């Protein structure tokens, strides 16, 4: 058995330490590392607690151990008793979330780097799912769905906010194999449509009442275009994808059979002009 | 300390497997990973050849960095062992440089990224405890993925090949020649040189064995109008780089962290935007 062990991070290794967001997880900042000369992206949350600690040790060992193509890569661990956090790769475009509803810094994201933005959330997901004994991420956002220096997918925060990606399963007390998917579909959706999911909803509440009675995201011509690539196929999948029922989602790798023909259909050329139009 | 395993790959989960390149460490080929739904590449082969497949895949999982390749499995069965890595879809730098018919032009940004991102490599080896050596760097083991970004590969030596990227102490090796933590910079000149000028080093001299006499003596790559034109970028401090990174004096050598502060200025100067259109470029 070939083990890997996480390096260690000295603090006062980390240079320019700026600001970049607060989430529930912790605070985000970029910086540089003083020895390697790479950007870096450091999380960390003065005292905290006993058990804060334990936390933030776990999602390291997740990341170290889920490491794949599409996953957020993990470059070391700062554990001092002064400063306490994780260090990863910098992604420098930010989230999906930014990219689908900043739309006037962003007036063109091109179908075949939308397509493959879903094709690599699929296979981030897919891998996770199977590694022994299978990890379940359980909270797909398009806030964790990172986007790297080429627009390339990089999965974060997993294993371990917003309800919309939640399956209506989950709101009661549960004792779950089907609930990513179920966020997957919503994704796709949101993607497809560049619209935020329920827009005439104001109280949280109300989405997981209506998602309870079945409702989903509307899909008719002014969210979903007729003129999208691959439209009928897409509807099926986001459809099968947040069914009521659990035992009616596909697994990743049905989802990823369904994507490959749809890949394939775009030439390599075509997703490097979406990404030159993004600058 | 928190540990990852690297997971074992059963040879009969990869699929539509194609023949790329034999080389001396082994043979390289495509494929696709059946549950995973990727594209790999896989490269393998008595009980004495096995533990060098062994330690690559050791090196390239405690190695894991940016600009090293990723490795994904290892293939260990009584049937099959070799080791499994993202596939690099635009092969190597020697390809990229030598090709041209195939490739006409290759853009000054992308040439600067790409010795920029070999120096964060081998920084990144030379850093870890103990420092990991390549002692191995040449164009042929730079590997370019899908947008042309580094990832340095074969750390078989951390029959052969070239000689050209071979410092001249290390000619005659000793315990001296096997512990020198100069080797690499040397490599990363002729390197810097043969990005450059997209010249093979030495072209004049036909004969492998007379460059070796050549460089003892203390002779180098042509640093001319010819080989290196003043249009070059940043040509003056690129050549004082070479110039004292493959000096005859190993303690005369920069370290790869005081190259890197050299260079960090030189790719500041290039616009985003360029190296996009470079990478279009050659599509
Ligand atoms: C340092 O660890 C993490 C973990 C999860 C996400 C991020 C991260 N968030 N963002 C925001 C978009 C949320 C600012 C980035 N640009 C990150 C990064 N790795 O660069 C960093
Ligand atoms: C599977 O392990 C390796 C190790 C070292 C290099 C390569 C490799 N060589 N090439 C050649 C350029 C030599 C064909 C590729 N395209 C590789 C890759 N990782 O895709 C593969
Ligand atoms: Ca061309």
């Amino acid at each position: 058995a070939i083990c890997s062990a996480l390096p260690t991070i000295p603090y006062h290794k980390l240079a320019d330490l700026r600001y970049l967001s607060r989430g529930a997880s912790g605070t985000v900042s970029s910086a540089r590392h003083a020895d390697w000369r790479v950007q870096v992206a450091v999380k960390h949350l003065t005292p905290l607690l006993d058990s804060e600690r334990k936390d933030v040790l776990r999602e390291a060992e997740i990341l170290h151990k889920a490491r794949f193509s599409y996953i957020l890569p993990i470059l070391g661990i700062c554990n001092e008793p002064e400063f306490l956090g994780i260090v990863t790769e910098y992604m420098p475009n930010g989230s999906l979330n930014e990219l689908l509803h900043r739309k006037t810094e962003y007036p063109d994201v091109a179908w075949p780097l939308r397509f493959r933005i879903l094709h690599e959330i699929a296979l981030g997901v897919n891998y996770l799912h199977n590694m022994t004994p299978p990890l379940l991420h359980h909270d797909l956002k398009t806030q964790n769905i990172l986007l790297d220096n080429e627009f390339h997918v990089k999965i974060a925060d997993f294993g371990l906010g917003t309800i919309i990606y939640m399956p209506p399963e989950n709101y009661e007390p549960g004792q779950s194999i089907k609930h990513d998917i179920y966020s997957y579909a919503v994704i796709t959706w949101e993607v497809l449509s560049r619209k935020q999911p329920f827009e005439d909803v104001t109280n949280p509440l109300q989405i997981m009442y209506s998602v309870s009675q079945g409702h989903r995201p509307v899909i008719n011509e002014e969210s979903l275009p007729y003129d999208i690539p691959h439209r009928a196929r897409m509807i099926s999948l986001i459809e099968s994808g947040w069914a009521q029922n659990p035992d009616e989602r596909p697994s990743f790798l049905k989802c990823l059979i369904e994507l490959e023909p749809v890949l394939r259909t775009f030439e390599e050329i075509t997703f490097l002009e979406a990404v030159i139009q993004l600058k």
